[PDB]
């Protein structure tokens, strides 16, 4: 019985990293794990070890579930930020900041009274969230 121990360790290590993905993990971390998953699937394609194939399937399934959660969290934060009404209120500005922060997007809190600081924070947050969504859906 050939065991593919080193290949199974490769899958396990990547699985543990994928399971640590959260909704504020950077988009680059998602694409990096996706690329490593694809390269493993390609390099292990000819191995019929049932346990190894199941481990690879579990690894892809877990990644897709982490990706679905990240993309839903991004679109949710985007929708919320867009729908804030009195965006220049102190409370609205902190809300834009915190909603972006929850999905791994850093916007400056423009706390001064300069007219339009809220709509400007909103615009920045949505533009960054859109780039992450676009990056992840490539």
């Amino acid at each position: 019985h050939h065991h593919y121990v080193e290949e199974k360790k490769e899958i396990d290590s990547l699985m543990e990293d994928v399971l640590a993905l959260v909704n504020d993990s950077s988009g680059g971390k998602f694409k990096d794990y996706k690329d490593k998953i694809n390269e493993l699937k390609e390099n292990l394609k000819d191995i019929g070890n049932a346990e190894l194939k199941e481990k690879l399937l579990n690894l892809q399934n877990s990644f897709q579930d982490k990706l679905a959660a990240k993309l839903a969290a991004l679109k949710a934060a985007k929708n919320t930020i867009e729908n804030i009404t009195d965006k220049d209120q102190d409370i609205s500005k902190r809300k834009i900041w915190s909603e972006a922060k929850l999905v791994g997007v850093t916007v400056p809190l423009l706390g001064s009274n300069t007219s339009g600081n809220g709509d400007k924070m909103s615009k920045n947050a949505v533009e960054q969230i859109d780039k992450v969504i676009k990056f992840l859906e490539e």
